[PDB]
């Protein structure tokens, strides 16, 4: 049959079309409990390959190959594949069944989340069914067309996937609630209503605050990043940013995957500059959140509460969490920390200051030195600003800027109404950079970097090859073992790729956020 036929070819491409041994009698011999599925892990870059290629050059080459892939396939790549291993995952495994074969090191001491990451396989995922989130900052719509499409297109394309939607029928007016019903029914659609949720966690206050707190300072994809570590919200299956799509060649059959930590992220990694003092590059691992992997087991549970506690404390007390950001240069975030201002009026504040049209105030909020900065002043420029901004009306502080620094905006200083649009648009270019980490460092991927065990217990100093990758260092555990976007079926731009070269990353950094609110 056409099926035997498909097998056979796949096999003598696998392993090279050698002549050294017989293919056709190893083929024979091995096809009983021989699939497809198996023959992709006996192919060149594999750990089995590996060791074909050096049984090849003994003696008694034949037989030797029979019958280390006879049990190779019996014991470790059928079982692998029946249970959604990667590739990686199985080269892992027969390294570790055939330490006569293959010279490897020890599974390196590893912790994530709280937990030493295990190579045992054990944690079970879900592919197919899939969590979103949308709040709505206008009542009249429930969702706008390029998230309803999205929906469509994952729907449509895949059941029987199972898809629930996250939201707030607070935000939504009558007849946007009535639509968002009508069309959670049409797409069969599981709709989940934040307002009343049952939880004990201390995220869900500061969900409903973010929420409540649209217009004075709250934000919906900070609401949206806290809901993914409530138990009763995700305990199975995928988190995904509602517009991810699904790339079609990933989507593995059994729709199981598995991991060595039972809460997986979307991951890559940043390749330095060299560092001092042996001039060498060190790998930093890098995570996200738009996709976001849960086991089906107790302790999935155990380390969300980790994170959940780390993100209960950064709310409480936002500024610690902030210290090392553009803002925490500010005056207004000195006297914010002094008063024990909370996030919302935080973020309030900075638009506030960026929506004023006012020099002055913009003066009043930087502080002198992030004002000296923004305007590239001289420190006796600022400094005689300073000493007499007491006694400035906003044309006395743009006569200063003009005299110091009108080559920024480029002389043009005649028309005293355009050159302070001008000024105030350089420091517009910086309100991305100060909102920015009061979403990121708070609810974010760098509250949850953090949550999960920070930057230097993901740095390590870069090291290479040789041969098929196996989990022999900190970044490769997490690579093998912890990452959910290259296990799952989601398409995700957020990122660098593993091992990625800093000064080459490859990432698109979008200016007009979904969630940046307005300052003109
Ligand atoms: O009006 C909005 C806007 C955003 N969101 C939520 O926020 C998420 C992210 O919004 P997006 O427009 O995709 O913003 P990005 O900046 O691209 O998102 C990144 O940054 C966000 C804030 O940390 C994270 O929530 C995302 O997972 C991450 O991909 C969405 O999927 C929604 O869940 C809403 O619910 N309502
Ligand atoms: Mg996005």
């Amino acid at each position: 049959s056409n099926e035997l036929s498909k097998l056979r070819m796949r096999f003598f491409s696998a392993l090279n079309h050698t002549s050294e041994i017989d293919l056709h009698t190893l083929f024979d011999n091995l096809k009983s409990n021989l699939t497809l599925g198996s023959i992709e892990h006996l192919q060149e870059g594999s750990v089995t390959y590996a060791i074909i290629q050096e049984l090849l050059k003994g003696a008694d080459a034949q037989k030797k190959i029979e019958s280390f892939l006879k049990g190779a396939i019996k014991n470790v790549i059928h079982p692998g594949v029946i249970k959604g291993l990667t590739p990686n995952e199985i080269n892992w495994n027969v390294a570790k069944a055939y330490p006569e074969y293959y010279e490897h090191e020890k599974l390196p001491d590893v912790t994530f989340g709280g937990f030493k990451v295990r190579d045992s396989n054990e944690f079970k995922f879900k592919t197919n069914v899939q969590t979103s989130i949308w709040f709505s900052i206008k009542p009249e719509l429930f969702m706008p067309s390029k998230q309803q499409e999205a929906l469509k297109r994952r729907r449509e394309q895949y059941p029987g996937c199972k898809i629930r939607l996250i939201y707030s029928s607070s935000l939504l007016n009558p007849e946007a609630n009535r639509q968002m019903k009508a069309f959670a029914k049409k797409q069969n659609i599981s709709l989940i209503d934040i307002d009343s949720v049952k939880t004990d966690s201390p995220l869900y206050p500061l969900i409903k605050a973010e929420l409540a707190n649209l217009g004075m300072g709250g934000n919906p994809a900070a609401a949206s990043d806290l809901c993914r570590w409530i138990p009763e919200l995700f305990n199975e299956g995928f988190y995904v940013d509602i517009d991810l799509p699904v790339d079609s060649s990933k989507i593995v059959e059994g729709h199981q995957i598995t991991g060595g930590v039972p809460i997986m992220l979307n991951m890559g990694s940043i390749i330095s500059e060299p560092i001092a003092p042996h001039h060498r590059r060190q790998e930093a691992v890098c995570m996200a959140t738009d996709i976001i992997a849960y086991a089906n087991d107790r302790e999935t549970q155990v380390m969300m509460d980790t994170v959940a506690l780390h993100l209960k404390n950064i709310y409480d007390d936002p500024y610690t969490a902030l210290k090392d950001t553009p803002l925490a240069q500010t005056a207004f975030f000195n006297r914010c920390e002094e008063e024990g201002k909370n996030i919302f009026e935080l973020r309030k504040g900075l638009q506030d200051a960026f929506r004023s049209d006012s020099l002055l105030e913009l003066y009043v909020f930087l502080g002198p030195a992030k004002f000296k900065e923004v305007f590239k002043l001289k420190e006796t420029q600022i400094k005689y600003i300073d000493d007499h901004i007491s006694e400035f009306n906003e044309h006395d502080l743009l006569l200063h800027l003009i005299s110091d620094n009108p080559s920024e905006i480029n002389q043009h200083t005649l028309d005293f109404g355009r050159a302070k649009v001008m000024y105030m648009d350089i420091a517009k270019e910086h309100y991305s950079a100060f909102y920015k980490p009061l979403v990121e460092e708070i609810s974010g991927p760098g509250a949850i970097y953090n949550a999960l065990g920070g930057a230097s217990n993901f740095t390590t100093t870069h090291r290479r090859s040789t041969g098929p990758m196996l989990p022999t260092t900190p970044p490769r555990v997490l690579q093998v073992f912890c990452d959910a976007h290259d296990k799952g079926p989601f398409v995700s731009d957020n990122i660098a790729r593993w091992q990625t070269n800093v000064r080459e990353l490859g990432v698109l950094n979008r200016e007009g956020l979904s969630w940046l609110p307005s300052v003109g």
